[PDB]
């Protein structure tokens, strides 16, 4: 399948694909504004990620840090991104279908849209200004709004037990993009795409 990332941000963004023990593709690239990577992710691929990294500096070899999204310092991640972080996330081929959605339950850095290219399905956004509105308790002083998960670390906001419920931090994340899973337990806003779909996946749709 074919994700063509887009970064329509005024600012560079450093974009990453993992399913959280490997790299999807290359793994991760530098997007200035305006440019586009597309890479391909093999079919049945389950519990994919695309993610943007802001404010990275890397070296010669591929190491460094990035401010929000940090994949163990790499420019091309093998794993999952450090917190906050805006997730489109996909299981493609499973059953016949895909799977898309975008989550907040790891934060939110960087606003996004994450579309089918092909027929037969809608695409989600969450493009809301959650930064700047952020509540003060949730703001990332590295940059980005974080889930109360990452901030607290308290069975209800993480789910631990299965059992969790709304919290008035995760209605806040609702409240600005009802599109997307605000905590664990969330009515589900999944997408079924046709199987084999391919996608785009923009940051800053809005911009
Ligand atoms: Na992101
Ligand atoms: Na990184
Ligand atoms: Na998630
Ligand atoms: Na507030
Ligand atoms: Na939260
Ligand atoms: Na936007």
């Amino acid at each position: 399948a074919t994700f063509e990332i887009v970064n329509r941000c005024s600012y560079t963004v450093w974009a990453a694909a993992s399913k959280g023990d490997a790299a999807l593709d290359a793994g991760g690239r530098q997007l200035n504004s305006g440019e586009s990577w597309t890479i391909n992710v093999e079919p049945g691929t389950n519990g994919g990620k695309i993610w943007a990294r802001t404010d990275c500096y890397f070296d010669d070899s591929g190491s460094g840090i990035c401010k929000t999204g940090d994949c163990g310092g790499l420019l091309r991640c093998k794993r999952f991104g450090r917190p906050p972080t805006t997730l489109a996330e996909f299981s493609l081929n499973q059953y016949g279908k895909d799977y898309i959605d975008i989550s907040n339950i790891k934060g939110f850095n960087v606003p996004m849209n994450f579309s089918p290219t092909t027929r037969g399905c809608r695409g989600v956004r969450c493009a809301a200004d959650i930064v700047g509105q952020c509540p003060a308790k949730l703001k990332a002083p590295g940059g980005g709004c974080n889930d109360a998960c990452t901030v607290f670390q308290t069975s209800e906001y993480c789910c631990t037990t299965g059992k969790c419920g709304p919290t008035e931090y995760s209605r806040f994340f609702k409240r600005l993009c009802p599109d997307a899973f605000s905590y664990v337990l969330d009515k589900p806003t999944t997408v079924t795409c046709p199987g084999s779909s391919n996608y785009r996946v923009t940051f800053c749709p809005t911009a």
